[PDB]
Formats: C-alpha cells, sequence, structure tokens
C-alpha cells in the first residue's frame, strides 16, 4: 500500500529527559553500526527507513518487523505539535514521556487530559532507567536484554517504581501495561522502559511506533492527493522576510501555488520557496515537496499567520472566499466564546490550540475573559487590559501561555497595575492568578 511517513511527537513533565532522549533517537552511532540517512527537517527530524532498521536491529530477535512505510517523522520540539484546534491532528501518535525516579507530575496530568480530549494515539516513554541504583548500562540496547542482565535488586526496584506509576495512570482513568505485556493494544496504553543517556529502550520505542501505526493506523498512512498542511511556526528569515514553517501530511506543495490561511487580521492569501536545509542557516529550494516533511515556505503577507492555521490550496475549481471562511472558522469560533462588553481577564496564547485548551480550562474554572490574542506579547496588548484598572483591577492581568512577552510590553504593565502571568503550563498560570486575587482580598483596608 502507498504509504507516507508517520508523524511522532514527544511531551511530559519537565526535567523528564525529552530533548535528551530525542538526541538519542536521532544520533547515527547505534550497536554494532551507523544509521545513515537520518535528515533535518524544519521543525522535525527525518528518518529513511532504512535507519530505523539500523536503530531497531536488536529488537529483531524480540519481535516480528515491519518496514512498509518510507520512514518515520519526529517533531524537534516537545504543546507545539498540538497547536490546531480539537477537531484535528497532524501529529499520528504522541511519545509522553514519565521520570521513573519520579513518577507522575503535574505536567504529566495536563498532557494526559490534552492527549484524552483529542484522542490522540500515544505511548509512554519510562524514561531514566539508567538512574536506578547500581543499573549495568549496555549501549543502545533492548530493554529486555538489558533488564533481564540486572541484579535482582536493580529488578525489584524497577518492578516497585513501575507498578507505582502504573497506579497513578490508573487514577487518572488510564490502563497501561508493559508493551510487551499488553492484551488491548488499542484501549490500554503501552510502556516502554527508556533510557537518553545510555540508548537502552530506544530500539523498542521506534519498534513499538513502527508497529501501532503500520498495524493499527495504516488508514491514516494512506499517501493522498488531497492536501494536508498545518502552520507549525512563523518566523522571519533575512533574504526572504516573514516566513512559514509548515507540517505537509498529505498531498503535494508546488512553488506558485495559491494558498489561504488563517491570520490575525483576517484571512490570508502564493507560494514564491519551498525550503528545506542544507546539511553541508541556508537552505535547498524546492519545484515541489511530498507529503510527509516538514517545510518551510516563503511568501507575501505571512507576517500576521496565525500558528494551529490550516493551509489550504486554491485549486482550478474553488472559490477563495469559500475557502478562507473556511480556515477562518477556528479562529472566528473562539472570539464569539468570550464576552467582550462584559468585563474579565485578558488573554494570549501561542497557537489556536493552546489558545482554545486555556479558555475552555478559564471558563470550566469561572474565571470571565474579556479579550484574547495570538503569539508574542507587545505594548498594543497590554493596553487592553487597561480598561480594567479603575473598575475591577482584580482583573487587570494578562493570561500569557507558551508567548514571548517584550522588555518594552513588561515595562509598560508596571508602570501600571497590570499584572502579568506567563507560564507553560496552564495550572501555573491559574495558581499565580488565584494567589493575586487572595492578595488583594487582604487589602482588607
Amino acid at each position: 500500500k502507498d504509504l507516507r511517513s508517520p508523524i511522532c511527537c514527544i511531551l511530559g513533565h519537565v526535567d523528564t529527559g525529552k530533548t535528551k532522549l530525542l538526541d538519542k533517537i536521532r544520533q547515527t552511532n547505534v550497536q554494532g553500526g551507523e544509521a545513515g540517512g537520518i535528515t533535518q527537517q524544519i521543525g522535525a527530524t527525518y528518518f529513511p527507513i532504512d535507519a530505523i532498521k539500523a536503530k531497531t536491529k536488536v529488537m529483531a530477535e524480540y519481535e516480528k518487523q515491519t518496514f512498509d512505510v518510507p520512514g518515520l517523522l519526529v517533531i524537534d520540539t516537545p504543546s507545539f505539535s498540538n497547536l490546531r484546534s480539537r477537531g484535528s491532528s497532524l501529529c499520528n501518535i504522541a511519545i509522553l514521556v514519565i521520570d521513573i525516579m519520579h513518577g507522575l507530575e503535574q505536567q504529566t496530568i495536563e498532557s494526559i487530559k490534552l492527549l484524552r480530549d483529542r484522542k490522540a494515539p500515544f505511548v509512554v516513554a519510562l524514561n531514566k532507567i539508567d538512574r536506578l541504583y547500581d543499573w549495568k548500562a549496555i549501549p543502545n540496547n533492548s530493554f529486555r536484554d538489558s533488564f533481564a542482565k540486572q541484579s535482582r535488586a536493580v529488578q525489584e526496584e524497577f518492578q516497585s517504581r513501575y507498578s507505582k506509576i502504573q497506579l497513578e495512570l490508573a487514577e487518572q482513568g488510564l490502563n497501561s501495561e508493559l508493551y510487551f505485556q499488553n492484551k488491548n493494544m488499542s484501549k490500554y496504553v503501552s510502556i516502554v522502559p527508556t533510557s537518553a543517556v545510555t540508548g537502552e529502550g530506544v530500539p523498542d520505542l521506534l519498534w513499538l511506533l513502527l508497529e501501532l501505526t503500520q498495524k493499527r493506523m495504516s488508514k491514516q498512512l494512506m499517501y493522498l492527493s488531497h492536501v494536508e498542511a498545518t502552520i507549525l511556526e512563523v518566523k522571519v528569515v533575512e533574504g526572504f522576510g516573514t516566513t512559514i514553517d509548515v507540517i505537509l501530511s498529505n498531498g503535494y506543495l508546488r512553488e506558485g501555488d495559491r494558498i489561504v490561511l488563517c491570520g490575525m487580521n483576517g484571512p490570508i492569501v502564493n507560494i514564491r520557496a519551498l525550503l528545506t536545509p542544507q546539511p553541508l542557516s541556508e537552505y535547498v529550494h524546492h519545484k515541489e515537496v511530498k507529503a510527509a516533511l516538514g517545510v518551510k515556505i516563503a511568501a507575501n503577507d505571512l507576517e500576521k499567520a496565525v500558528s494551529g492555521s490550516r493551509l489550504l490550496v486554491v485549486g482550478p475549481e474553488d472559490d477563495e472566499d469559500e475557502l478562507m471562511d473556511d480556515v477562518m472558522d477556528d479562529l472566528t469560533g473562539l472570539l464569539d466564546s468570550v464576552d467582550t462588553t462584559g468585563k474579565g481577564v485578558v488573554v494570549q496564547a501561542s497557537t489556536l490550540g493552546s489558545l482554545e485548551a486555556l479558555l475552555d480550562f478559564l471558563k470550566d474554572m469561572k474565571i470571565p475573559v474579556m479579550s484574547i490574542g495570538l503569539g508574542p506579547v507587545y505594548k498594543r496588548d497590554v493596553m487592553k487590559a487597561s480598561t480594567m484598572l479603575e473598575k475591577a483591577p482584580e482583573y487587570a492581568v494578562m493570561l500569557c501561555f507558551d508567548v514571548k512577552v517584550d522588555k518594552e510590553a513588561e515595562q509598560y504593565a508596571e508602570q501600571e497595575g497590570i499584572k502579568i502571568f506567563n507560564a507553560d503550563v496552564i495550572y501555573h498560570l491559574f495558581d499565580s492568578f488565584t494567589a493575586y486575587q487572595e492578595k488583594l482580598l487582604e487589602e482588607r483596608r
């Protein structure tokens, strides 16, 4: 069957060894040789199927192998992969990282709810097994071979910490099991013990990713001419100006293509350049690109482009206005969910998905929202909170999620009485906000 590469993503609490794990997955160096052809793309790293074979050679004695996909695509940055609205998904399968030395943490809890609300398929990487006392490492080994060669005390400690984490997941409404002991691969979460330091378990992880996607999600991997593209990030590049970084999940892109996307001031409508990184910052130019890959698009008027936006191509038969109204549905739908004349807090987020997640939580959690925005916070944005200084300074604050605040903007906010909360984590914004609300409640007199 004509399949394209599965797309996977990685997430989990901070300091769980996510980036380190990613680096281990990407290194050329494996047990007995090297994995060749591993290429850097825009926002993602690409693994041709031969590189996966090399990486999973040690897994062949423990499982049957399947190599029907052309390769594997991994998003390079650990929410950023959940940037579109809840309605769709570019990431085929997620990797939830759990620190075995700390178990379930609060940002793991958030991740799980996020994955659940999207019905995103995922596995967990039970990371940092090398931190178990007296663990003897065999670099880039399969988990089961290494585990069998451990002392008993080490195996006992693993079982103890693993069974506890297993109970924590069940408290979150998740049945989980070691991947090779899982009797229900679609309902029960598969656990893969890994080490970002040694590479142990990484072959298992890659084998599992290929297994779940090819055996249980082959329909999603079927290549189609229909264009599926989601804006990953908006970046200014010197000899191009403002560019957009997209993940092309299916279809073709051709330079010269007329494209429609969601913008902050309304819809945006031609591709000048299709760019990929040069490995020997400089880019390669392509007349056309085929899914699946991460690619950078150069075009005019991309300055106001929205992260999370779908990307549509205007064909011979399409009406541009209909296509423009289509992509704007996701952003516009968020606008009409807040009370603007009624008055509450200001909110700004990085993407459509993170904005939606924050808004739904805030409504769920009684906190009135007055205004919303996307991307980097400027003074213009914080001034929207000025209307809240006198009538109820309690709501004269900004809730910022995963966005940068300009020095210029944080200076101004403090000239006034505008408190700025900025976090990577929703419960952090909430905790900060309530504490501020409570600090005003013994401004008793």
